[PDB]
């Protein structure tokens, strides 16, 4: 399947014990794939003051169009540096590998993979 729907557990920033996914754009974008395919993947709402206190770089999804079964289409774009690998619309939040910490919601999403 091009798309797979997924349930992302929303996290506070400050209860996020990983901070990032690695060191690379690419390893990233590689990492947050395979954390998002094995449902070890959450997602901070991005605010004032949120992505300081995560790790470059950074791994967005993004909404792709304008919503099937309630999950919103979206594809991952990286950032570092102020630089962004790929293109797409609104950020919907930063991706964080889960390793437990408690969500506040969950974010249905329709992920192109
Ligand atoms: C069924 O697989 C999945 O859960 C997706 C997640 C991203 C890659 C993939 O295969």
């Amino acid at each position: 399947k091009t798309h797979v729907q997924l349930s992302l557990p929303v996290l506070q920033v400050r209860d996020v014990l990983v901070r990032g996914f690695g060191d690379s754009v690419e390893e990233v974008l590689s990492e947050a794939r395979q954390h998002l395919k094995d449902g070890t993947c959450g997602l901070v709402e991005v605010e004032k003051g949120v992505l300081p206190q995560l790790e470059q770089p950074y791994v967005f999804i993004k909404r792709s169009d304008a919503a099937p079964h309630g999950h919103v289409m979206v594809e991952l774009v990286a950032e570092l540096e102020g630089i962004q690998y790929g293109r797409s619309g609104e950020t919907l939040g930063v991706l964080v590998p889960h390793v437990g910490e408690i969500p506040v919601a969950y974010r249905k999403v329709l992920l192109r993979k």
